[PDB]
C-alpha cells in the first residue's frame, strides 16, 4: 500500500520502508531498521509508506534536524500524518520557547531528584519480584518483569490504582503500536477520557503524587489549565507505561544468550552504567519525527513545506560512522554514542528514572539468576513503530545455580 510519489521526489531517493512493519523484521527490529544504513541506500530517503514521507538514515542528519526546530516541527511529529495531528500531548507538540515551561514543570514529577527519592522503592520492588520468580527456573519475562516492574513504580508515581493498568496499557500501545481496532485520536481520547475525572479530582483535593503536582503547577507565571495537565500526563502515562517495559526485554534477550556478558557484569558490577548506556545504543527502540514548517534544501534534497520526515532515533547509534562494529555489543566502549533518549530540545526528562530502573535490573536480576537462557526452540519475535518492543521472551533456568540474598 504505497501513495503516490510526490512531484518533488526524484525517484533515485525512493525507498519504501514500512516502520510499523519492516520487511527484515524476523532478524530483529533493530536488523530490521539497519537496512537503511546499506550502501545502496542513501543518507536521506523517501518511503511511499505510510502515507509517504523521509527518513534521514545517518546519526549527523537526525542530530541537526532534532536542533533545528525552525526546519522540522514537533507540531506534528508522529507518523502517519493522521497520528501527528492528533498528538497533542506536551511538551512533545510543542517547538521552544513554548515547550519552555512546560518542560520545567514535567521534570518536577519526573526529575532526578525524584528517582533518587524512588530509588528505595525501585530497589524494593526489583528484588521482591525477581525473588519470587527465581526458584521457579522459568518465567515469560515481558509479562513476569518487564511490564509489572516499570509500570508499578509509575503507578506508585502518579498515584494510580494498579488495577487500572490492563487497560490504560492497552490504550497506550494502540498509540505506538497501531492493531488497526482504533484510530490514534480514539486511542488518545480512551486516555484523556481517564485522566479528566482524576485531574478534577486533584485539582480540588490535591496531593503529592506526580498527578496532583501537574494539575496544580503553574507555568508561565499563571495556573496550569484542565486540558494542559491532560495533554501532560497523558505523556507521563506512554512514558510509564512503554518505553522502559519494551527495553528490558530487547536487554533480557541479549544477556540470555550471553554468558560472557552476564559473568562480566557479575565479577565487575562497576561496568553495569557503561553497559546500561551499551545496551541502550545497541537496543534503542523509538522512531519519531517532525515536520517541515517551509520547503527547505537540506543537505542537497528539497524538503517542502508540509512533508514530514522520521528522524528515527534509534538510529543514529547503529550508524557506523557514529559506533565502529555497531552491532557489536562491547560494554567497554571508548565512546557509546547514541541518541536513545532523543536528541535536542526534547531529549528525554524520564531518562534518569530509565536509567536508575535498567541498573537496578541489571544488578539484581544477575545477582539472583546469573545463569539462563532463552527456552528451547523458542522463536523470538519483535515488533516495530513509534517504539519497538518484544512479543514474548520464555527464559528458562536451573533454579540450583541460583542465589537467593
Ligand atoms: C528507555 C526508555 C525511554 C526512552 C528510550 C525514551 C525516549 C524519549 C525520546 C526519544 C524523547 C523525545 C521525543 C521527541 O523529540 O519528540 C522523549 C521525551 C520525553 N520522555 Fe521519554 N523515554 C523513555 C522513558 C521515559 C519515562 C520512563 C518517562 C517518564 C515517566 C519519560 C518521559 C518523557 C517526557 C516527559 C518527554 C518529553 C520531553 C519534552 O518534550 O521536553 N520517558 N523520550
Amino acid at each position: 500500500n504505497l501513495a503516490p510519489l510526490p512531484p518533488h521526489v526524484p525517484e533515485h531517493l525512493v525507498f519504501d520502508f514500512d516502520m510499523y512493519n519492516p520487511s527484515n523484521l524476523s532478524a530483529g527490529v533493530q536488523e530490521a531498521w539497519a537496512v537503511l544504513q546499506e550502501s545502496n541506500v542513501p543518507d536521506l530517503v523517501w518511503t511511499r509508506c505510510n502515507g509517504g514521507h523521509w527518513i534521514a538514515t545517518r546519526g549527523q542528519l537526525i542530530r541537526e534536524a532534532y536542533e533545528d526546530y525552525r526546519h522540522f516541527s514537533s507540531e506534528c511529529p508522529f507518523i502517519p500524518r493522521e497520528a501527528g495531528e492528533a498528538y497533542d500531548f506536551i511538551p512533545t507538540s510543542m517547538d521552544p520557547p513554548e515547550q519552555r515551561q512546560f518542560r520545567a514543570l514535567a521534570n518536577q514529577v519526573v526529575g532526578m531528584p525524584v528517582v533518587d527519592k524512588l530509588e528505595n522503592r525501585i530497589q524494593e520492588l526489583a528484588c521482591s519480584l525477581i525473588e519470587s520468580l527465581r526458584p521457579q527456573g522459568q518465567c515469560n519475562f515481558t509479562e513476569d518483569y518487564a511490564e509489572p516492574f516499570p509500570i508499578r513504580i509509575f503507578m506508585l508515581l502518579a498515584g494510580l490504582p494498579e488495577e487500572d493498568i490492563p487497560h490504560l496499557k492497552y490504550l497506550t500501545d494502540q498509540m505506538t503500536r497501531p492493531d488497526g481496532s482504533m484510530t490514534f485520536a480514539e486511542a488518545k481520547e480512551a486516555l484523556y477520557d481517564y485522566l479528566i475525572p482524576i485531574i478534577e479530582q486533584r485539582r480540588q483535593k490535591p496531593g503529592t503524587d506526580a498527578i496532583s503536582i501537574v494539575a496544580n503547577g503553574q507555568v508561565n507565571g499563571r495556573p496550569i489549565t484542565s486540558d494542559e495537565a491532560k495533554r501532560m500526563c497523558g505523556l507521563l502515562l506512554v512514558g510509564g507505561l512503554d518505553t522502559v517495559v519494551n527495553f528490558l526485554s530487547f536487554s533480557m534477550e541479549f544477556l540470555a544468550k550471553s554468558p560472557e556478558h552476564r559473568q562480566e557484569l557479575i565479577e565487575r558490577p562497576e561496568r553495569i552504567p557503561a553497559a546500561c548506556e551499551e545496551l541502550l545504543r545497541r537496543f534503542s527502540l523509538v522512531a519519531d519525527g517532525r515536520i517541515l514548517t517551509s520547503d527547505y534544501e537540506f543537505h542537497g534534497v528539497q524538503l517542502k513545506k508540509g512533508d514530514q520526515i522520521l528522524l528515527p532515533q534509534m538510529l543514529s547509534g547503529l550508524d557506523e560512522r557514529e559506533n565502529a562494529c555497531p552491532m557489536h555489543v562491547d560494554f567497554s566502549r571508548q565512546k557509546v554514542s547514541h541518541t536513545t533518549f532523543g536528541h535536542g530540545s526534547h531529549l528525554c526528562l524520564g531518562q534518569h528514572l530509565a536509567r536508575r530502573e535498567i541498573i537496578v535490573t541489571l544488578k539484581e536480576w544477575l545477582t539472583r539468576i546469573p545463569d539462563f537462557s532463552i527456552a528451547p526452540g523458542a522463536q523470538i519475535q519483535h515488533k516495530s513503530g513509534i517504539v519497538s518492543g518484544v512479543q514474548a521472551l520464555p527464559l528458562v533456568w536451573d533454579p540450583a545455580t541460583t542465589k537467593a540474598v
